[PDB]
């Protein structure tokens, strides 16, 4: 009688993140990053170059938290034609929502020019997904 | 006395979808999906090109997300004969209904020419396709 | 004693698609095809041709979605005469009123020019269409 | 405690069939099936020839749903002598109801010359005929 | 319990159906055959011949529902002396009252010249025939 | 391992059956019956007729032994598609094969006078119908 | 242990009918049936005709066996991708090929103008469809 | 331990096949299907037309044997990652390269302006594709 | 005692198709496929184009036969650190194995201007990845 | 009396990977590794750059094949103290020799400026490492 609730629980995660996914919310690119984040690149000689770190919050945007857009869109689409009644499906979902996050943004590798990423910790998607990922957690 | 309510769910959520399809709703062609999208093509040197996003919210319309609508529409037809009593043909035509959304276009590849395709997270389709894969969530 | 009242809803389902069926509606040749349509066949060079789409909806209508009339008429007689009390009786019928829907007008495929052919989608023949197919799923 | 009412219920169907048989009504020769079907034959070049559809309500005339007066009556007669309290009397009477229609008059065979035919579509035979086929459709 | 009631009735139907063949009705010789059918014997080229059919309806006349009469009273009176406390001896009377109907006269074969024939459908002795027939069918 | 056998049996002798029934051997119409029958028609007073009889042998050809030949060649071409291996087909197609000889020629009624029919005595025939019938002979 | 046998049989089987209907052989139009039947064709009064039988044999060609070509050679496709196996596939497949011999030509319907048919009982695919038809008779 | 063999024969049948298939054998555009098929087409009145069946081993390619290159091969490739141990497998993937077959090529309609097709009974994939399907029926 | 074999084989193969990845071979750029293949891109107005299909085989070099180098190689590294021994890893892994080669050439897109692409059907990576995903095809 | 023989075995590997690593044989900085894989590393504009593929061999390079050497030794070490009787020792420490490499050059980073890398792929620890992986699989 619990899996029902799971189930819709699981459901209801889903379709509140892909609603955020889809106005683009949580969605950087260079510009944004190194804007909200405060972190500035200095390009030493030569090729290379670093983030100057100025408070230590700035780590979070350095970790892995960073996930292609295109890929998490299409992993909440592949989710939510899943058997979550089983408890197999909750567990490997479970597991892609979690490893889907990437490091990109590092301390001497800099945000790329053009691509979007998007970030684990964001304040609108941080909520979704952590619900998310908690409601797989139920079993029987 | 669930596999009666599932069935049932299960068939509404198919004549709703059908319903929606038969109108033409959520279809684009080169054309709408450019204007919806407000992603333009610029042909760069020399037989390719890409899309110029303007904001992430546009990489939904780039996931895998569209189906081909004689293939959607007969995919409804032949699920409204299957045994939905069974738990194996809810799992087989959700799975369905799960991979008839691939990609077609692509941060480096236009909008075909002429065909049509149906839009997975248009603002008509979209509650529907997901009460649909929803409906097939029913064990016991 | 629900197979009771699935050998009735199944026999009502069936009479009421006879009666339909019987009084021709439904049924198009190639003038009310493309009349009821919108599809104008251009003859291009030099001995094909093609439709032209003006809007999507017409997509439904070049789908598999067509049956021969007295094939369908036929399979509606004899299948009056099953015993529906077994389930096994129920799906074989109900994969036959499935698959009876061949694809007949295409893209580049004009509707045959004397022939007629029964419409999945017609307005009154869809909901008997629907409910006939609903009638089968039910199990013990 | 069914089976006495399903063995009633089959008796008073064929007795339905047989008060109607008797009368002679829904038995059709050239002339009236050529005449109240509206179908036409026109003889084409040069020994052949065809019927000319005009309505497509005319196509459940040239279905397989026409049988011999003489073999349906004696039909009746040996089935009103079976023991309908066993299931296998039921099946084996219903499918010699359902098999007796044949087709007869085609798209290109025309109506016999002199023979007699009985309409399985008649407006009086066919609720009885339903009725019958319909009647034989309980288990225990 | 109830096969004291399937003797009592089975035995009521013999009475009833003797009963009305003391009396002799429901017998035809060539003459009230010829009579009461409307059937006119026209002898054509040359040694045979044929009836002139007027109304479908004698099509009945035409059928396997004739029988000896001596044939018949003697069944009747053998009949009257079995064990129908079994289902064996229901079947097999049941069986033996179906089959005493033979076809005699045809379209082009004429009543006989002098024998007697017992009619199935004659307006007194058809429902007889059909509640004797119908009193076999009862199990336990 | 018996059924093997049997089924090799039954499927050879309706092979065989088969060949002979395609020559058309067998086969009689009026004048071939009359003229290898000896018996000899006389047109008595005045429409109807009767055959003089000469020897006793004749009233073989005057009992129920004849068939139409396609419905016989149509039975024969159904019966190769049975699943021979279980006993419900060997007794089915065994009464089948038993019950398609009707008479048709009788002391009063003369040899039909276009058609032809298929006699079970004759002498090529006569073997082959005998070996089939006692093919299906064969139970667990 | 005879499972593998029987499978091997009806895959052998259903390759020599295949290789033998690939070039055509067995498949008649109006002309080449007309001519190897020795059926002659006269146009009676007046849109109508019957064929002139002079030795019985002819009655073969007048029977049910006459098959579509496109209809038997996608039946043979279909057929072999089935899991022989089981016994439920032998049996329906066995069924397939058996009822696919329906009747085309016929004493008053001459042999269709334009279409072809294929000869149930042609010298070379008589014996291909017989081995056929007793391949799929084997039980476990 | 029959099972090991069955899935080294699966894989070496789709390991043929696609040996075959690298070298593009059995593939056929328009000039070449109706080059070797001998079917010349003419443009009737107006828009549309026919190919004009001369031999009937024209009918083979005119039947549902015809398969997207790109798909077949897509085809091989996912099953070559399959887990043939398992009977599921075998039969899904059977179901799978028996329906890739589907007809491209009608009477009234030509073959693909431009685009190519599979052909189920081209002289050197007909053999590889049939010990493909024959190789998946094995059962325990 | 076949786990041991099973496991061997499937590091054998792994082995195997590590040492020819190391090597590079088998991996293609735009100038090293458009010359291997055959294929000629030209640049059609404005922003699109296609390559000239001269061949079918070229086809299978369209197909979804390519998948990432490092993807591949990172792919290879974790396989060889998985508990083989067990069912459930050479599942997952043969499934990751036959799911990497994804399309990227098509006949409208064009291959990469600079990335590098593993054909699955190199003249020397086939044969490995074919007995690659064969070694995981053994159950207990 | 097989789990002796793999704790015997992995120690083996383990020591042997542990000889090779006490010479920081397979250790490499920038110069060596941008020596030995034939790598060039350009500074585009500006503060970034990407290392100049020649060979598609270099991109094993740039795969998640990296390990800290400290980690690595200091994994050898810890692991060398494991009760390897055990299956969940074995899986685990399995698990860890499979993770210990991570990617650090990559395509747009540069090798890092002064520490030092293992490579997976090194021509002398490479068989050490595949064997060391292999020993752990041996399940009971
Ligand atoms: C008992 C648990 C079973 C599960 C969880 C299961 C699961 C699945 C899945 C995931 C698919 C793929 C559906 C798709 O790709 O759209 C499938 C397809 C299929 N399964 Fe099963 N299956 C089960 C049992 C069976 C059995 C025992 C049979 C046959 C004896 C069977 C027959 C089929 C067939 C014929 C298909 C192909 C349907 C199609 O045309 O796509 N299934 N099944
Ligand atoms: C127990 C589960 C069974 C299932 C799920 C099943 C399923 C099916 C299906 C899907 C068809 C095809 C219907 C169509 O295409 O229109 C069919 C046909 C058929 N089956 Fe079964 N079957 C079962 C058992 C059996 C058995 C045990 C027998 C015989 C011993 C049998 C006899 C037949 C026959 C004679 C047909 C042909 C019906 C026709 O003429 O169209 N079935 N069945
Ligand atoms: C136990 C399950 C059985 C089933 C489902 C079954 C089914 C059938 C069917 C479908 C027919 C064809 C009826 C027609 O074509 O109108 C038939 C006919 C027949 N069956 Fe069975 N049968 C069963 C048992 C038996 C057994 C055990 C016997 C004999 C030992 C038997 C004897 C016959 C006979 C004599 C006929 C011929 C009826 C006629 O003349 O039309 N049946 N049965
Ligand atoms: C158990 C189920 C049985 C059934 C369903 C059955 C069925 C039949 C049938 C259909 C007839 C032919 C009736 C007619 O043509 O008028 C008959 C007659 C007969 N049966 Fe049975 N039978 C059964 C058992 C038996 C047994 C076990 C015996 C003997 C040991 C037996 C002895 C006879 C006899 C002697 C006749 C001849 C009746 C006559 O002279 O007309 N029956 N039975
Ligand atoms: C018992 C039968 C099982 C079957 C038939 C099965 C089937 C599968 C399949 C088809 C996949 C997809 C692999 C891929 O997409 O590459 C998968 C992945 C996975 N399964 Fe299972 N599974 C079973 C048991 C389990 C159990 C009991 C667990 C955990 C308690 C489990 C954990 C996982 C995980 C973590 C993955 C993700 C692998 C990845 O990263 O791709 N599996 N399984
Ligand atoms: C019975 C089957 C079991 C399996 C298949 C299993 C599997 C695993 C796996 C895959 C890991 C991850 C190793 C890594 O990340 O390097 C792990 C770690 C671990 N497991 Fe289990 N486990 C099992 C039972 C248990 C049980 C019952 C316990 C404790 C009661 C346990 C205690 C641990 C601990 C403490 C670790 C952490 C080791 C570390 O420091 O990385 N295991 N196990």
């Amino acid at each position: 009688r619990r899996v029902d609730d799971a189930t819709v629980a699981i459901r209801s995660a889903i379709n509140n993140l892909i609603v955020e996914l889809i106005r683009g919310t949580g969605s950087y690119n260079r510009s944004s990053f190194e804007s909200s984040s405060g972190l500035v690149w200095t390009s030493g000689p030569a090729g290379e170059g670093s983030y100057s770190i100025t408070t230590p919050s700035q780590f979070v945007f350095l970790s892995s938290a960073w996930a292609d857009p295109i890929e998490l869109i299409n992993l909440c689409t592949n989710a939510l034609g899943n058997q979550f009644q089983t408890q197999h499906a909750r567990t490997v979902v479970q597991r892609q929502f979690s490893e889907v996050w990437k490091p990109s943004p590092q301390v001497t590798v800099r945000f790329p020019d053009s691509d979007f990423k998007v970030y684990r910790y964001n304040a609108v998607l941080d909520p979704l997904v952590t619900a998310l990922l908690g409601a797989f957690d139920t079993r029987n």
